[PDB]
């Protein structure tokens, strides 16, 4: 299988070696800075390669910048930075796209686990929140610092919030969202749903990635997944 | 898109209602017993119906008998009861008719939540052990019913625990399990998980189907999400 790289960060240099090691072929890596034999530069590059899949593992701007290019291109494309998918015009463009080209955009699973069922019952679904608890540093205060609904998040927080963003596209509502700063070691994501269909609880507690500690190590493991999946056999 | 439906019980009746009140189009039904406009009693009927994916919401023996034609016969398959892959022979082979068909098994969540992490993270698991409290009248009495691996669950208990099988297929590990009879109205399903990404913890507290106590409704669900998948450009 041909898989298109873009970013080559933390996500994209695992990734890079995740590939050669089982089996896959790197088409191309695209990226602004960082060095590799099949890397380059700008999306016209990057397209000009025949690939099976790409993975954005870059930012929330790079998929409003390569998304619909790379469908058009035949490409399917696998989402990290689902944050990117906030914006509701963007995100029903992109549906539109796929419905023409028959292309489709996977949403990878990231620092969370428990999509499945949440999608599964989101006809269901009648109160959903997250609670995010991961290091102060970054945000230099600790405490409380956001606590509403996630689109109000993606307003206050760019190029990040995916989880929220991902659980708002699978519930079909705007998640309740609660973002704190604490003296912790690692990145914790809670997820309490309560529907017609019962109730779930999901606790997760991700280790960093070493490259950029505000990246859990889980997220970059989900694109395996789905990589695995459109390889093999059995899907789950 | 035209859906075949194996198994006309609890999820299957709710299934081929929800696949006309959501645009999909009833192919045919397959069941030993029941009636429906599109029912047929055996296989060859089945497969003689032009079909995009089949629905398997009947019994283990049922994957057994049909999964391999189905897979032949050009088309792909959505698995419920999943516990007919702890035949480990079976499995094997069902993998291998994958391969040179080009076909795909698609494994439903079912009662539970948390495959998509578990097996993203597959790699990287330590441990994992799944603790399921289900009413105790079945089993004709209260407590813990049984303690031990997955493999060995479904010796003791055939036909039954598919959430077992898929958390041993997802992670590639035998599950261990512990199984409680309780005055609960409800199967509820508890799993941890440990290991080098980190921890997660998945607690679900399902409803009883009507026309199957002993089905939760979240597992009829988990159909609808391969289902849409399948017929969205955007797979969640
Ligand atoms: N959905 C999830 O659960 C989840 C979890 C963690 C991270 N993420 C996302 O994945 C990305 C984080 O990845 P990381 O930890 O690899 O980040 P990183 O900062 O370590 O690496 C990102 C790489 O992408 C490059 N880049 C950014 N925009 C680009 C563009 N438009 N074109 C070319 N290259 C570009 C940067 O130069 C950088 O090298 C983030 O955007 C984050 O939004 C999602
Ligand atoms: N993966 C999970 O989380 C999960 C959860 C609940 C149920 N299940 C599985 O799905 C099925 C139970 O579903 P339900 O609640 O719909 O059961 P049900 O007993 O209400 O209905 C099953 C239907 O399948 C038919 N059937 C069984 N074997 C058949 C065969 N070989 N050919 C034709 N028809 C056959 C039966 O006659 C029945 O009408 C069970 O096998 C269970 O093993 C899985």
């Amino acid at each position: 299988m041909l898989v298109g790289l873009i970013g080559y960060g933390a996500i994209g240099k695992f990734l890079a070696e995740w590939l050669e090691r089982n089996g896959f072929e790197i088409a191309a890596i695209l990226d602004v800075r960082g060095e590799h034999e099949k890397m380059v530069r700008g999306i016209d590059e990057f397209l000009q390669r025949e690939m099976d899949v790409a993975v954005e593992a870059a930012s929330q701007q790079a998929v409003k910048d390569y998304a619909e290019k790379i469908l058009k291109a035949g490409i399917d494309l696998i989402v990290l930075s689902t944050g990117a998918f906030a914006d509701r015009d963007f995100l029903s463009r992109v549906r539109e796209v796929c419905r023409k080209t028959g292309r489709r955009v996977y949403i990878a699973s990231g620092a969370i686990g428990g999509l499945d069922a949440i999608f599964s019952a989101s006809e269901l679904i009648e109160e959903i929140v997250l609670t995010t608890r991961k290091n102060w540093r970054q945000f230099g205060r600790k405490g409380v610092i956001f606590e509403g609904s996630a689109s109000e998040a993606a307003q206050k927080f760019p190029k990040n919030l995916n989880v929220a963003a991902t659980l708002s596209i699978a519930s079909g509502k705007d998640v309740k969202v609660r973002l704190v700063a604490d003296e912790v070691e690692e990145n914790i994501h809670e997820i309490l749903v309560r529907g017609e269909f019962g109730e779930m609880e999901i606790r997760v507690r991700n280790r960093p990635m070493r490259e950029n500690p505000k990246t859990s190590y889980l997220a970059a493991l989900s694109v395996t997944r789905i990589l695995r999946n459109l390889k093999e056999g059995l899907v789950v």
